[PDB]
């Protein structure tokens, strides 16, 4: 058993049974993650960083609602054919690997596959499924209750925290790398 995962699910209630899928009021964003290693670290240090373009949409999504609903974010890992998680945006986005960065708070920790999903159908992406959807494509709230409801009900078999012990040793190894190839250019 690993110490860091134990002691973010003693700190954090993942998976929740009793979460509000049909939401009152909020805007609810796609995230789509480069890599593993994103999902993994942000999970640990609850934050996030999107591109410039990305970071702008977040960040006035989330000033334009505050007090008066939730900003979530449905996060995929490109091409890897299924949603990961779920989190909340928790605070305005802060800039200057990563350029900018917000805080997020993770709710749902679970690997749902993209066919449970893709029956739901964005009016604004030109009608294709919310699993098609671009980093930052808005969820109209009445399909996000869909993806909500469907992502929290779904009994998964699997997660990213099966590959903790993982993705810990892949982080630690690059900065023994990256520090060692600095050591050799100065």
């Amino acid at each position: 058993s690993h110490p860091v995962l134990e002691k973010l699910k003693a700190a954090h209630s993942y998976n929740p049974k009793e979460f509000e899928w049909n939401l009152k009021s909020g805007r609810v964003f796609i995230i789509k993650s480069y890599s593993e290693d994103d999902i993994h670290r942000s999970i640990k240090y609850s934050i996030w960083c999107s591109t410039e373009h990305g970071n702008k949409r977040l960040d006035s999504a989330f000033r334009c609602m505050s007090s008066k609903g939730p900003v979530y974010l449905l996060f995929s890992v490109n091409g890897s054919g299924h949603f990961c998680g779920v989190a909340e945006m928790k605070s305005p986005v802060d800039y200057n690997k990563w350029k900018g960065k917000f805080d997020v708070q993770w709710i749902f920790v679970k690997d749902v596959p993209n066919n449970q999903l893709r029956h739901i159908r964005l009016e604004n992406n030109d009608n294709k499924p919310v699993t098609n959807s671009r980093d930052t494509q808005e969820v109209p709230l009445e399909k996000a209750k869909q993806v909500l409801k469907i992502i929290s009900s779904y009994k998964h078999t699997t997660s990213i925290f099966d590959d903790f012990a993982h993705y810990e040793k892949r982080q630690e190894e690059e900065e023994v790398v990256r520090k060692e190839r600095q050591s050799r250019n100065k």
